[PDB]
């Protein structure tokens, strides 16, 4: 066991309250709203098919140009009461929110830059009245923050000489800065998910990201940090040299999840996926018939695999420059929403419920020890396969939307087959099991 | 790298004709009939819950007095062309028989026991008349054979002495007797399926059975020999010490399959499952409540579960002792049937696929590279998530039963979203995708 000073803090899952919370929340909303909505995508005639987020990198736009921008960032349609009215339709528990993305510019007042919301033709704290808005429809916020800052030129992707050090060192001072800034100016931020930390000069430099976790902690009362910040001693992200986590939760699913079989050891520890409705588009692209599009059952699949297996899942958005949603997003959480109401007893303080995966969609297990099968891919033959741990029994089960009774019939030893319901709800379902342990 | 006298005789897969057709028929039926059929799994007034073909062991039933139901063996409704009308219509390309069982009493007349069709008020050579009936409705006829045989005293389980030595002696002539009596009395027979060759007798003696083997192949040209006969110069059953395949195809998968993920070595050898309609019986038992008895679409999962991982499968019926049919397998032959004339270019002559599976069902691949998607579980996402391998790409998909176009969407890297049809099929459907390498 190698020795170390900035490496894993938790033993195990934190289960004070705030954590408790955290990961009862399950499904999220990420916002990615920043100066790339205006070009969205197009630089100076040429629209770019990478992400629209990182057009200054993909259109090689230098700072000064780029920030630009802000002489133009006018989202008079905004209207945060609205925005949060969307997310609590849509079932989110929790809204994740760029306060600052590669390029620097903050959507919070801060008083370390000039790269803000203020020195805009809005003017408005757009981050401040988001808060307000979630927390007034009981939604927590989270705030992402991009270490790697495009605007600061104290940013050093690697220390390579005697004056990289010095520089980067200004622009940790800078980043501590506008941390506590955040922290105290919007006190109900539950999480903190950094971003942008995968550059040779973070990794060098695992103390001062061991040193923003506790700040943060410091500050906030059971705020969560996540994995992604982290560096140890010997500059490995996410779990240190000795295999142990890091932060509060592993944040590395990223437009992907774990295989339901084979990755079953993400249980041993709290997790958040976070994905794209596009292929890989955060901001907003003004052409989504680039990639492919994701379909609202596709993406309540990926909600429920992820919770299925431990894990949160936040979906993302991509707010236009005029401060609305795309109507494709519009439609996206709508649906969502209508199949949440429905169907989230099975999302909402779930877990992984120790049973091997079927073709037919997925288990998640109650507080309570219910068991939900949510069924993705009607078989037909009409019976859905449940294979049962050592020592379970299947009492009964129920069509959770009706309370209608579901023939269980035992095939062999540790095995049955639970009918689909007479009438096809037309739409993923879910099954609630009563079982039963012995000893 | 052991040297064996005994050992695999086939490297890879054999590809003359005779293996070819073995292998394209891909879907047989096990008949298991004799003389279990008439009581039908009870003894003495009580109904045991174990496979009706041992009942005898269950019931411990003496020799002298199992064999008596001989006198009650008079199958008087039994027609061979009717059963081979039933085989034609469910879509079987073969029919495995049990020419004689554990029980030892033969469903031909043989010359070397009087425990034979010939000794019973039927007296009529109900193997033959079914090869005849088989054959004419273009149906190959395989071979059931049990090595134990509980009727000849001199079968022993293990040799532990002189007696055992010479006793067993005696009853590998008799076994060789009745083999080549099959083989030259039924020349079309074109695979011995043994079974009762686990005993530790057997094991002992690896080089009777690569005798057995080759005599079978002398006789019968091209004929098809089971793994499970097989035991090497070591004991070593099946596969040799070298881990190759003996015989021409292996013959374990009993009432369960290979997972379709972590099983993928079975795709380089020939390999046949065999499957029972309730959770264990193959012989007739007269209470099929006191087990789980399968749907056609589970037994249809099953048979296409195995031809995409380059299996057979054989579906088994346990005649009743009159020569008819139970209700539930009349209804079982007729929907597979039903099913294989609307779906079978997906199953017959097809092969594994090397695709990764998916939730929603199975591929199989045929002759001219087709891949058929066979869909078992319906998205409610209206889409079937197909990941290629390195280098394929998916050109057109298309409902096999009624001609109609579908969408096929690219959605990542090596893998596309294939719609499903406007309408539902309704049961389990078949989509076909052409392909392209580069
Ligand atoms: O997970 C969200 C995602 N994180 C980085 C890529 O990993 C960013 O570069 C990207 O723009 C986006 O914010
Ligand atoms: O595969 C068919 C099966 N084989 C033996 C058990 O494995 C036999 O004991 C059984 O009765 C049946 O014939």
């Amino acid at each position: 066991e190698i020795p170390l000073k900035y490496g894993a803090t938790n033993e195990g899952k934190r289960q004070d309250p705030a954590m408790q919370k955290f990961r009862d929340n399950r499904l999220g909303a990420f916002i990615h709203w920043g100066l790339y909505a205006i070009p969205g995508g197009e630089w100076n005639g040429k629209v770019y098919g990478g992400a629209a987020e990182w057009l200054k990198s993909w259109a090689k736009v230098p700072a000064d140009e780029w920030l630009k921008l802000m002489d133009q960032w006018n989202p008079t349609k905004f209207d945060a009461k609205k925005w949060a009215k969307m997310a609590k339709e849509m079932g989110t528990k929790y809204v994740k929110i760029t306060t600052k993305h590669h390029e620097g510019f903050c959507l919070w007042p801060s008083k370390y830059t000039k790269y803000t919301v203020a020195n805009t033709p809005y003017k408005r704290d757009i981050l401040g009245e988001l808060v307000k808005a979630y927390n007034d429809e009981g939604i927590d916020v989270h705030f992402y923050f991009s270490v790697m800052d495009w605007s600061n030129p104290d940013y050093r992707y690697d220390i390579k000489s005697k004056e990289d050090s010095i520089a980067f060192s200004r622009f940790l001072e800078f980043t501590d800065n506008q941390l506590k800034e955040l922290a105290t100016r919007y006190p109900t931020v539950k999480d903190f998910w950094f971003d942008g930390t995968w550059d040779a000069s973070v990794k060098k430099n695992g103390w001062w990201t061991a040193h923003a976790e506790q700040m943060l902690k410091e500050l906030v009362p059971g705020v969560a940090i996540n994995s992604r910040l982290r560096a140890d001693d010997k500059g490995k992200r996410h779990f240190d040299s000795n295999g142990r986590l890091m932060g509060d939760y592993e944040s590395g699913y990223e437009r992907r999840l774990p295989d339901p079989v084979k990755d079953l050891k993400v249980t041993q520890w709290d997790w958040e996926a976070c994905m794209t409705i596009p292929e890989n588009q955060w901001g907003y692209h003004k052409d989504w018939s680039l990639s492919y599009v994701k379909t609202p059952i596709e993406v309540i699949d990926r909600i429920v695999h992820a919770v299925s297996m431990g894990g949160n899942m936040v979906v993302n958005f991509g707010p236009q420059a005029d401060g609305d949603f795309r109507p494709e997003e519009k439609a996206m959480a709508t649906a969502i929403g209508k199949w949440m109401n429905r169907y989230g007893k099975a999302v909402y303080a779930c877990d992984y419920a120790g049973f091997e995966k079927q073709d037919w969609g997925y288990y998640t297990r109650g507080k309570n020890d219910e068991v939900y099968m949510v069924v993705f891919n009607q078989p037909y033959s009409e019976r859905l396969i449940v294979k049962t741990p050592k020592g379970i029994t299947v009492e009964k089960a129920t069509l959770l939307t009706t309370g209608e009774d579901i023939t269980v019939v035992e095939t062999t030893r540790n095995e049955y087959n639970v009918s689909v319901p007479k009438k096809n709800p037309g739409e993923p379902y879910v099954i609630q099991l009563k079982v039963r342990a012995a000893k």
